[PDB]
């Protein structure tokens, strides 16, 4: 029922020639039942949209919470739309933990981006001490609670769960562990927003996703796709797009 969604977050990787190389393999045989979005660096929104085929969406990796103003180094949803792009990733764990973006700011960004006409990939997830304290649910539910007041159109939202406790820590997140969080998030949507929203909203997994593990994760029950990191930079990404095939 929920359309499989695969986002490729290039992070701070790429130049014109490397992006041409990614586009080249993304013209390959992509599953027609998968919604595909790439998240390019801030300075390549126009270049990526210009040369990426129209069946692939393009996301900015961040934006601010108003259309214009005295915010040197920021870009707005209006600019992202002006660049021809439709999506933005918000609240990625690197923004939260390397650059200190708090929940209220991420929520306000989500609200402004939706009002401006973008589709949004809000990212949530718990750290290692939060998980080992048995606070996984407390944290991700509170992160969801922070976003809900600013989600004006659930049809334009795809939630990404990042197991931050397993990213960069050498620890392994198993498919059952990922599935358990996704199921609890969907139930939270059921109980706190609506059953209709819980059943139609994609919740994608943003742990370490590779050609080697994508098939294990793609059909656990409540995983609706992936927010892929480094594997989105190489032809392996096509295999991940085709994880249900």
């Amino acid at each position: 029922q929920r359309k499989f969604f695969v986002g490729g977050n290039w992070k701070m990787n790429g130049d014109k020639a490397a992006i041409d190389g990614i586009i080249s393999f993304m013209k390959g045989p992509l599953n027609a039942d998968t919604e595909v979005v790439v998240g390019c660096p801030q300075c390549y929104l126009m270049y990526t949209r210009e040369h990426m085929p129209a069946n692939i969406g393009v996301a900015a990796q961040n934006c601010y919470k108003t259309a214009k103003g005295a915010f040197t180094g920021e870009i707005s949803p209006a600019m992202i739309k002006d660049c021809g792009c439709e999506w933005v990733i918000l609240g990625h764990s690197e923004r939260r933990n390397v650059f200190g973006e708090p929940d209220q700011l991420i929520s306000e960004k989500v609200g402004h981006a939706l009002e401006a006409g973008l589709k949004v990939i809000p990212c949530i997830g718990e750290k290692l001490e939060e998980r080992e304290s048995n606070r996984t649910e407390e944290v991700v539910f509170a992160q969801m609670k922070a976003l809900v007041p600013n989600i004006s159109d659930w049809s334009r939202v795809v939630i990404a769960y990042e197991p931050v406790w397993a990213i960069g820590t050498g620890k392994t997140a198993t498919p059952e562990q990922a599935q358990d969080v996704h199921a609890k998030l969907r139930q939270w949507l059921r109980d706190n927003v609506s059953p209709q929203v819980a059943e139609s909203t994609r919740i994608i997994y943003g742990g370490s996703v590779s050609a080697g593990n994508c098939k294990e994760l793609a059909k656990t029950g409540d995983i609706d796709g992936f927010l892929v990191g480094g594997a989105s930079l190489k032809p392996d990404f096509v295999t991940i797009i085709n994880a249900r095939a």
